[PDB]
């Protein structure tokens, strides 16, 4: 509350460390469905169904330009990529499996770097 604060967690490396995580996600062999925005002209149903499209290149641009206020808003966009994937793709598909795999990969790096 006013003049009453928990001890200050050092967040000075968060930007650099999110960048590193994102580099590792970008280079994963199963990243291919997520590298670029889904083409809304060429994929019927995507624009209407997926209200907030997100992809690794959009996260990279937001990160590089100071549009994440804190490490949680970063995690929320990474998770959005996978939530969108699950919304649109059957579990028993190459893309559906890719999304599950990458979400696992992410969640471990997130826990190991920050928890």
């Amino acid at each position: 509350s006013m003049s009453v604060k928990k001890p200050k967690r050092d967040d000075s490396k968060d930007l650099a460390l999110c960048s590193m995580i994102l580099t590792e996600m970008e280079t994963h062999e199963d990243a291919w469905p997520f590298l670029l925005p889904v083409n809304l002209k060429l994929v019927p149903g995507y624009k209407k169904v997926i209200k907030k499209p997100m992809d690794f290149s959009t996260i990279r641009e937001k990160l590089s330009s100071g549009q994440y206020p804190n490490l949680e808003t970063f995690a929320l966009d990474v998770r959005l990529v996978f939530d969108n994937c699950e919304t649109f793709n059957e579990d028993d598909s190459d893309i559906g499996r890719a999304g599950h795999n990458m979400r696992k990969y992410f969640e471990k790096k997130w826990t190991d770097t920050f928890k």
